């Protein structure tokens, strides 16, 4: 039972680093020496709209991550721990055309 701490998530994976637009993309969020907290993850546009993003729990404190980019563009990520932004982050995604 590890205590609370933002420092620890790790996050990793193909979505993350590359997108293309209307194609899903999944990276994974593991908190597993972490803690407990609220995961937050934003996707949010150029133009400041976030994109649909789904999250889901294996119970070991890792999480996959799917989201589809609509747009075109540069795509900031936000992820959060308990309201405090994990290491690497937020980072920049650039979502190529189709």
């Amino acid at each position: 039972m590890d205590p609370f701490d933002a420092s620890k998530v790790k996050c990793s994976g193909p979505g993350l680093e590359r997108a293309t637009a209307g194609e899903v993309g999944q990276f994974q969020v593991d908190c597993s020496s972490a803690g407990s907290a609220e995961l937050t993850i934003e996707i949010c546009s150029e133009a400041g709209l976030p994109a649909e993003v789904y999250i889901q729990d294996h119970g070991d404190g890792t999480h996959t991550i799917t989201y589809i980019p609509l747009c075109p563009g540069a795509y900031t990520v936000t992820i959060k721990y308990g309201g405090q932004p994990v290491p690497n982050f937020p980072s920049k995604l650039q979502v190529e055309p189709a």
